[PDB]
Parts: C-alpha cells; structure tokens; sequence
C-alpha cells in the first residue's frame, strides 16, 4: 500500500474537500445547522451520495446537540472517524481470500479496464513469487490484450469458442500443473441481457465444477470516473453473480472520490483495490484509514 | 434579452465539454463489429458528465436500435443522432422554458430551494433581467436574518423595491398586497428552505404558497427551484423532495461553470418532466441565462 501513490491519486478529490476546513473555522453552536448543510453539500460535490452524506452529517449533528462536539477541529475529527466507520463496520476483509488449497481462482467481472486490471493483479502476484495462470474467458482482441499482459508479467495464459470451456480448461490445467492462482477474464456489458447473464453464471458453474473451492473471489471492476453512477451497474452485476469485492479504477484525478465510501456503504461489499494511476504498480490494495488520510490529511 | 448569450453558455460549459470531447475520438473507432463495445464506452462517457444511468441508457439505446436498423452507419452519423436525441429528451415532454407572467399584473414568482445564498443571488440576477426590460420589480424577503439584508443589497444594485420583516407568510402577503396597490409588475419572493425538509419547514412553505394565493388568486405564477449544479445528479434528491412540498414550475441550475457534470441538466428534465428555465454560468450579474435546448446542446457539442 504505497502512501504517496494514494495521496497523489486522490489529489483532485482532496482539493474539493479542502473547503471543509475553511467552512469549520466558521463553527459555533449558534450557526451550526447552516454550516452542516454546507458541509453536507461539500460532500455531495465529491460524490458521497445523498444517503451516505445524510448519515455522516446526521451523526455529527446528534453529537453536537449532545455536547460531545464543541469546535470546528472536533467536528473535523468526527467527520474522519465516521467515514472510517462507514468503510469498515459492516464489510468483510479487504484482503483476497485465497484459502488453504491451490490453485486459488479469481474471476474478474465488469462492463479494457478489466483487462488492464487483470494484468496489474498478475504483476502483484509475480512480485511475490506466486505462479499465475491467466484465462481469456472474454470471448476477440480481449484475448490478445490479455496475452500481452501475460508476457509482460511472466504469467502463463489459456486462450480460446465458448467462455465456460476456456475457464474450465484453465482451472483444470492449473490443478494439473501446480499453479498457485488462476486469473479469469469474463465477458460483460454495461447493460446485462438474459444471454449475457446466462453466460456469466455458466462460467461460474464451469469453474466450480472444475474445482469445487472456486471461485475464491469474484472481483467487480468499476470505472471511478463515473462516480456514484457506478452503483447501477454494481447492483446489476451482483444480481448475476456473488461479487466478493470491488476494484475501482481511474481514481487519479477524479474529483468524485467519495464514491468509494458510497459504494461500500450502499452495497455492503468491500472495495479491495483502487487504481490510482496509469503505471503497472498503480493498482493498490485498499485500506480505509489510508484512504481517509488521503482525503483529509 | 430573452435569447441566451451564446458565448456565456459556451464558456460556462467548457468543463463539461472537455469530458464530452472524447466522444469524437471514440467514434473514430466505431465499426459494426465493435459497435456494442464502443457504445458502452460512449454511455460511460455520458455517465462521467452526469447524464444519469437511466437518461444515458435511453439516449444510447435509441442509437443502438438505429444502428441495428441500418439508419446509422458512421461515426459522424452517430454523433449527429446523439445530439438530436439529447435535444428531444430536453423538449418532447416539458412545458415552455419561458416565464409565464400571465395577462394581469402583478405576476408573482416564488424562489425556493435549500441554499439561502444561492437563492438570494439568483433572486438578484432575475431582478436585474426584469429591470433591464423596464419592468417594475418588488422583492419580498420571506426567508426569515442575514438573508433579508443580502436581498436588500440586490434590491439596491438593481433598483428594485423590497418588503422586509417575523413570519414568512405575513411578509409575502404584505408584499403581494403592496404590489397590487402600487402597480408593480412582478414580485420576486424569497422563501426559507433547508437541505432536508422537516414537517415544520414543509408546513411553512405551503403556508407561504397559501398566503400568496389568498392575497392574489392568480399567484404564484411561477415556483422556481434553485439547484446547485456542482452537486450534479445528486440534486435530484432535493428536487423530488421540494416538488412534493410545492408545485415547482421550473428549475434554475446555478454554478454550472464550476463543474464537468453539466449532463445533470438533461437528467433533471428527463426524470422530473419539469423544464430548466435558467442556467447560472458565471459569477457576473448577467451570468444567469434563459435556457434553450438547442443552444445547450451546441455548447456541449459544438
């Protein structure tokens, strides 16, 4: 978890949020409700969604009316703590759960971003001495793009033609050849239809048939530049297949960084990685405290 | 000037237009094999500018059908259809963007919304438009206490008269009565509002509407909801809430020069079926412009 990569990645979001400090020099009990309305609107500008911003600021209001918070600096500290709590109190661990046995199998799903993320995940595993096999289940440039990442990261790759058969072939090969992790690509569209839905579920079934412990992770890749708008496709994908974690890409230069909090809060599924740059190492594991410190240093 | 200043609109939407500029590049990669992939990418570019998921879905879905039907066969043609579909969404369902001042005077416009200061500023810039057209304006400080003082400054800058306080309904009714007696052409009313309505505030706003209609049965002629454009699509929550309290006849979307999320204009018209009547595109007093769907589309996609 590279702190300066996270810090630079959230610089545009942090710039909108910087007005919060200015706003809270103006705090006293008499002028509080107006100031908190303005605070809530600052959060909405950074894509904390209406419900998330409501609950963050509502907790602060109760604490003020109860006498627990009685200064700008104290309110600022409560804001940070409440955001940390929203990111952590309900969700399971941000860590990948690879289990006891090998191979672990990770399915990557979502609506090019997926291909890039797949490559950067492979690079992380390779750096730790882990033996990776990629599976090109997005059936045709997708397969070729994935091949470049394989060669680039020193991973092996299984290619096509039916996605389910590609995935099951890769899982079988990994079990036979003592691979530690299989990284699967899958087909997806912005709007799911019956057929695409049937295909993705069929992929999950083929994977579980080839290896009953699989998939260990289903990771949904979302474009952070769409901000809160990503919730619609996230809800849809989770209806198709049990998503175990999110990967939010392209957060670098987004001003809409509050969407990270909203997606965790609304969907009760952890964000596991954030993409904070174009570099191969710019896919970072998510940590709630580091994220909060990046928005509010 | 009932026509919008085109260069003010153009500069006002520059941040939105810069995200939307990638559309042309994207469409250079368009062909029938990758059509579905390209249109997904297109739809995502719209989402970045806060065309909301439902609005972006229906814009692009029409293009998908026209492609499958053979009507569209090129990047340029798809680009043209994109612009036309946005124009249609902005115009096919809503009533006129014009203010409806009616036959008799005074007309009465109530300004509502969450942000006292945005409302106050909008009120002042509306007044300035009326004054420039020779219209005699009376302001009513119904947001009951700096709100009243801020409005007083705008009354002065614009040469408008003002009625001040302390209950809002009584202030509004006093101003409407005064306008009828003293032959004013338009009364511009401020009202109280918060980000989240409670029972009491809700009741107060409804009480203001009732006091206004009792003082003059043709009033209010307009109920204009002022929304902060920098919150983008997030403004839909407070817009739905206000329209449940009082019959909103038009939106005013402010601070649009500060955001890339200009698609929120389309989303609000699409979702709420109520026209956007003005857009605020700068800090200048003349930077409140009357809305026109064609001009807006040309500002996003020149």
């Amino acid at each position: 978890p590279d702190i300066q990569l996270l810090f630079s990645g959230f610089s545009k979001t942090r710039e909108n949020l910087a007005v919060v400090d200015e706003l809270l020099t103006y705090w006293n009990l008499d002028e509080s409700e107006s100031i908190l309305d303005e605070l809530e609107e600052v959060l909405l500008v950074s894509d904390f969604g209406p419900k998330t911003a409501l609950k963050i600021v509502d907790t602060i209001r109760k604490d003020i009316l109860a006498g627990r918070l009685k200064s700008g600096p104290q309110i600022k500290e409560a804001l940070k703590k409440n955001i940390f709590k929203l990111l952590t109190e309900r969700v399971t661990t941000t860590e990948l759960q690879l289990g006891n046995s090998r191979p672990a199998v990770l399915m990557i799903v979502g609506v090019g971003g997926k291909t890039t993320t797949l490559g950067k995940l492979a690079n992380r595993f390779k750096k730790e001495g882990v033996k990776v096999l990629m599976a090109a289940g997005d059936t045709a440039a997708a397969g070729e793009q994935l091949e470049v990442w394989a060669q680039r990261t020193g991973s092996e790759i299984v290619m096509a033609p039916r996605p389910a058969a590609v995935l099951s072939q890769a899982v079988r090969r990994a079990v036979e050849e003592d691979f530690d992790v299989v990284l699967c690509d899958t087909s997806g569209r912005l709007h799911t239809n019956y057929n695409l839905m049937e295909e993705l579920r069929g992929c999950k079934r083929a994977v579980s048939k080839a290896l009953s412990s699989a998939p260990n992770e289903v990771l949904l890749v979302l474009d952070g530049t769409t901000g809160l708008n990503m919730l619609a496709q996230a809800r849809e994908f989770n209806q198709v297949i049990g998503v175990t974690g999110f990967i939010l890409t392209k957060l670098d230069g987004t001003a809409r960084g509050g969407c990270v909090v909203s997606v965790v809060d609304e969907l009760s599924i952890p964000v596991k990685f954030v993409g904070v740059g174009e570099g191969i190492d710019d896919l970072q594991p998510f940590d709630a405290q580091s994220f909060v410190d990046a928005l509010f240093p």
